[PDB]
């Protein structure tokens, strides 16, 4: 396979829960192992914006998502917000790429300042120190200078700041096509195959 | 009325032409005067992503948009890319709020560095020097550090950086609902009434 | 009326609970709507420094303050520290001015770094991104370089840093006169009428 | 009326005394209250460059300017350089917009560094801390890096740096037309009506 | 004794003359030698805000304060604003701790930029270069970014920025108790004994 | 002769075409060789603000200016905006001093960022890299922080930023006297003799 | 002659009055015209450290120094501290090199921040803006970070910071030989001949 | 005793060998233990500028200086330039204050950048990391921006930059009195008694 075998996927409490669930589904379809993390605010966001009845506690959540995505047993690992015994908490862990999708301004802040108040923030801290892939998907508008300064610092350190800003150049017809555009870009960034978003210009030889 | 009587609306060559056309339509419905500017690349974007057959030259374009939006004669002014005799080129002009929607990375760059290679860039330069409202709506992902540095500099100077990043917290059902979310935020930023996006929590008294 | 119709008033755990309660009382007397927030540490401060027996939970607190200030029903809204459904959590809310009085060094830090760990911090983040008024009233001495750097960053972004540093130039006779001096300055900053602190020099025509 | 009711007008010792006197005259014609301040060096500049025989001391000066401009009694207040009992010395004063016209490099420096060695410098310090309008009209050439750094710092803090650099695009025929161009720009900046400088392009609908 | 034998106490023209006089009284009671300096504006502040009839010239002032505080002959030295022959003007002097209480924004500025326009400013310059204690007690609100930048630079260089911001956690009953809180903090900073403000938590062994 | 034998004189599209034409005339009278460059926008400015009927293309322009100024054949060279074969395009050229008068904000920006989109911008880039004289004459008001940052960067690198800000201290009687003041300052900066503006104080021996 | 025909020599209130008087004497012996300025504190320094009975007022001072140095009539011009009609106050003056010897920390500060509170500070401001030579001779120890920051800013702008730090490598036998070392370095910096300090290594051909 | 019991005294290859030898003599007279280090270039400087016939190797050097200063056996320790077994090489050593007198620009550079190419540079690195006193005595003129940047960085970190810049305010009569002035300042900085330089103003009670 091209791309990482294992992805830490963290969902935090920005609007755009559909992006995280769709990414999770695509990662599972590409036979990747997913270490799944979710903040308390992201649970509230998912309750508000989707019809997904996500259980509260990690093992029920794991059973639930494994069924929701059609994953294999053990393919989705779920870890709680203070579970320091999980692989993402230490750089001695097997290497994973990490994506925070969606990324709240509060989680962006914690990662930029090194905060490490829950396992999502610590996992990001580990990714940066180990020079492992870290993709942040912020969903906010306007962006203040505080947001922008935090994104710049992390981009300068090699994190990918991929805002939930879909393009329209493949004539989307539905909300799902817009969600898929952003998910495609994430997968492209990770180097994981996807066929939702064609390769621009691939056919074009001259002019 | 609340908000500005006159808006300079510039469309540049980022994906998201639908945002600009919908904003234009809403401004017209709120009886605002619109000074409309469009880059050569934005004309190509509109051709590619929409079914709008926009004429090339300013007076035909003006006739066209006035009909497309149901505007009054003279309500939409269209100015070409080197028309220095237009109001936006000088700070001695009557005050206008300016929005660049969508804003390409190239136009973001020109505005951040002071470039002033066409009338859109000069108009933004004027807005900043006169301390008139300037809203930029970038559409790009990932954002590089170059993008982020340009957005930060302008945000620090009081421009509003409003990325084309719609939220999902009012359960959008269509592409149009997502377009309207971003347009609503722009209008809110300008202080122009809108009823596409309710006031969050306005009903909520306690808990 | 001059000034904002609605104020988010956050009390955090610095010494100076009397400033917050007096501001609350003045806002109510000027017929403003107050969205009231209070941190867990600020509850402890109020217990220690005042004889106000503030209830713990938001609806009892609301009933209590509405009586304490002589407010109208619904004039004071109280929201808990994780109540994301409250207006201050989103920039799509109706516009409010925000004051954090008193402001602890910890809350100053969170606002400067974008932290957004409770509703006070998120509300401040929203005020900054929406370019709505934000006044911070820090109470600390000495100020370290960490404090000063945090205040500078926020001042440069257009927040008003109004330290709880009363003047003596209108010959205060009591603790209450000093409290009122600072409250007056806050109201002046917000553009809300007050008659506790005269307009300096207003009578003086020459010399 | 549009614009501020009260303006602090400070004249400092740069060449361009005619700009200050013409602004003073226009403010008086627009029925504004003017708190007038003048430095010792600016008195020497006015003696050298104009035929205005300005008295030395504040009450004689006030009597003099009230007659020179055709102002109402009390419309022009004159305050001496150490008169801390004047409104501009305290932020508890009634709000005023402040203009320093012309602004010497020495006064620019004092305002940028926070110096507060006379009432002009203190008044500027107050305007900045209260977020009241502050317009500086420097007259110098070349500008050194020291000048430019001082202007940048103040511009970044929201002061308007309006150099005494008239334009020629309304075909000036006299020294007075050039003086009026700069005065017009100041009034435009303050939001005070003026009809010396037309609104650029106001007639132009297309091309 | 603990703490410095000699303190340079400078009073400058911020509101809060009571803090300086109370500190002076406490230093005298702790048998310290005080080199007392006072600015022209601080003389005006003391006239306005207090009933202390301070003589204008240094020897009469010295006689006056020695009586006002019950000091020993020679215990309070008073030096004029251009007296370069006084100990504080040279780093070859015997070591002293220096406090500027209250500190105006103008004096803060001079010390941060190295100005050295009177003996207070030069004495501060000397303290910094000799790495002798320097405590500044600013009294201002709001603080602008200019103030904050000046305080930060000096804090980074090891000056103590101690704003006149009293706490309420020992239930003050009078203006005097608030004045004493700030004076206590200054003495604590200098390492001089005081019994106005108890040692927080000194009794508390667990929980 | 004192001063440079050859000057590259670039006119760009700021108001103040009269300054460029008067400088050109003075350079010709001082028997200097002038490499003359003019932007497309500056052609429009000259059409609008002056009665000079400047031809469009370089050889007709050259014939025209040689007659307008009374120059010798070959004394004024005119080069088009993409003429890379002209001396100013390479640092291997014979040394010239360069003046951009007037300098638009857009040209200021290009020079500060190194843009090199036409021969004026490239010529400035060459002057800086070769450490040859470069004088910029901006005409704009207000100056934004973007302008000021661009001017500062270039001043720090040894360019002379000479704003079109005439003084009044030699009692100008006409628009021409103000134009001549700025032209005089440019010539002084270049070290070229001029007798329009006397040497200040040259007669004054004492007091 | 090599070097400047005219030197502005400013003496300020640092220890090292002997350096200024010796430089003055050497400039006179090299037939240079000297525009001499002296601060009030430097007058006190000269009284304290030397046996030179310098008169207080500019014309008596001029008569005095012309005799003390054996100068020609008119060769030394003396200008008072507020004499704006003197050549050094304007950049339109004939070009001069400027030396501040000795330079106090207070004058260093004023020049670095652009202060322009007397004619010495303004003259330095003019030298920098006109890119005329400016040499500062500070005498202080230790140097604080404030001093060092001020010297760095001015050095980066092309001022020469020449501390009064004599070398011993030509085996000085007297205080005068040390004074002459520093004076020699100043003259070398200005490009004025001197034969007090030989050219190091001038005889040495190999090894 | 007041002050440190042990001083690391490093001599490097700036002019001013007399300062180092005189400091060494004074430290010995105050019964301090001296860890003496000397660079290869400083040996050449001492040969050139003094009549001291310093032996090359550490034990002969030690015998020599112990006799030259009248020290006790073991009071002066001499360590070679690569002797890592000496106390100054490790922060686990007993605490010492360190002085580099004189300090060359090359040694200043090494200390500012952390170089640690000989035992002098490493000893300074250790002093900084352990927060032990470090005094640098540079002898150079002019100071370039490189020097000044290096001194600033170290001053900001709490090193004392004490340039070899003697004052004249105690009317020196000989080269030795100037050497003693600088040595006095060093001892004052270290807190070691000295009676070469009186305490300025110690007698002065008023005026
Ligand atoms: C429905 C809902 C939508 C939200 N949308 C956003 C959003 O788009 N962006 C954002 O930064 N915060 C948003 N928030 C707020 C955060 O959830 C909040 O600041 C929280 O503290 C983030 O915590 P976390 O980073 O641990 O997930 C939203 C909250 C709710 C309830
Ligand atoms: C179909 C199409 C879509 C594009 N989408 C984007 C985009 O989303 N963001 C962007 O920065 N540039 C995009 N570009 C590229 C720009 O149009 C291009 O860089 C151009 O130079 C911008 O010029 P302008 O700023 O004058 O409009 C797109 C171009 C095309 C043709
Ligand atoms: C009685 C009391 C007084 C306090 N006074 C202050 C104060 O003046 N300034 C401050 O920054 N913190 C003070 N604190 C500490 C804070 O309350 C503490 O750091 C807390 O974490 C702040 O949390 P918050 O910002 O959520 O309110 C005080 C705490 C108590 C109990
Ligand atoms: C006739 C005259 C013209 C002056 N022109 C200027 C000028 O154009 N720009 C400037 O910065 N200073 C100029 N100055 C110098 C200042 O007046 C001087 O630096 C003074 O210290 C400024 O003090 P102030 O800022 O309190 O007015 C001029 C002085 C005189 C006498
Ligand atoms: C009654 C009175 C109260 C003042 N209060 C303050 C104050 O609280 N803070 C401040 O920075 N300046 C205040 N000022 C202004 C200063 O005194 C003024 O800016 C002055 O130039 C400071 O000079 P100094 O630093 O030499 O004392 C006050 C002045 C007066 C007369
Ligand atoms: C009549 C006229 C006057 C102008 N005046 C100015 C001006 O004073 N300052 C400025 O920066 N731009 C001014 N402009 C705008 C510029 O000409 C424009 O931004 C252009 O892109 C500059 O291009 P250039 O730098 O290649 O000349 C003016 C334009 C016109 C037509
Ligand atoms: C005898 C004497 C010696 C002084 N020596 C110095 C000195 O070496 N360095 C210094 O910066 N200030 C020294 N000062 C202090 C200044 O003179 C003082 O800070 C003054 O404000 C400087 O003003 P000026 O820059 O206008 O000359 C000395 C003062 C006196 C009286
Ligand atoms: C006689 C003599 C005098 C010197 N004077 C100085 C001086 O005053 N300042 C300086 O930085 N370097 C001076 N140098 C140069 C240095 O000694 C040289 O740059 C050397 O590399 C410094 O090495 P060090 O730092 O290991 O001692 C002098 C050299 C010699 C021989
Ligand atoms: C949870 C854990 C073992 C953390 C230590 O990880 P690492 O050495 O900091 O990468
Ligand atoms: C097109 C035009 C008249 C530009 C000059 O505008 P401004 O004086 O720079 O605001
Ligand atoms: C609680 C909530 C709906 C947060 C989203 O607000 P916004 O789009 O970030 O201003
Ligand atoms: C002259 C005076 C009362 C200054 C105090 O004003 P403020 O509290 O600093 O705005
Ligand atoms: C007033 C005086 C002797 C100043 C010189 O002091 P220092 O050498 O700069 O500490
Ligand atoms: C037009 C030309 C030959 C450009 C190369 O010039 P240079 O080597 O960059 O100074
Ligand atoms: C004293 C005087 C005429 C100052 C103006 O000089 P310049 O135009 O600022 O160089
Ligand atoms: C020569 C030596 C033992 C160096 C180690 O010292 P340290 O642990 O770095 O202070
Ligand atoms: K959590
Ligand atoms: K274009
Ligand atoms: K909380
Ligand atoms: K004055
Ligand atoms: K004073
Ligand atoms: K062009
Ligand atoms: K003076
Ligand atoms: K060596």
């Amino acid at each position: 396979m091209s791309g990482p075998e294992r992805i830490t996927l963290a969902m935090t409490g920005a609007s755009g829960a559909q992006y995280g669930l769709r990414l999770l589904d695509c990662l599972v379809q590409e036979e990747r192992e997913v270490h799944f993390l979710i903040s308390k605010a992201a649970q509230l966001v998912m309750a508000t914006e989707t019809d997904v009845a996500l259980p509260a506690k990690p093992q029920a959540m794991q059973a639930f998502l494994t069924e929701y995505c059609g994953a294999a047993a053990g393919q989705i690992r779920v870890f709680g917000q203070n579970d320091w015994m999980a692989p993402p908490a230490s750089g001695s862990s097997a290497p994973n790429a990490m994506v925070i999708c969606p990324c709240s301004t509060g989680t962006l802040s914690a990662v930029a300042t090194g905060a490490c108040n829950n396992l999502i923030e610590r996992a990001a801290d580990v990714a940066l120190k180990e020079r492992r892939p870290l993709v942040l998907v912020p969903r906010e508008a306007p962006f203040s200078s505080i947001h922008l300064e935090n994104m710049l610092k992390l981009s300068n350190l090699g994190a990918v700041i991929l805002p939930a800003a879909p393009g329209f150049f493949h004539q989307p017809q539905s909300v799902e096509d817009l969600v898929d555009f952003v998910v495609a870009r994430i997968l492209n960034t990770l180097g994981i195959p996807q066929d939702m978003l064609p390769r621009w210009g691939e056919q074009h030889l001259v002019s």
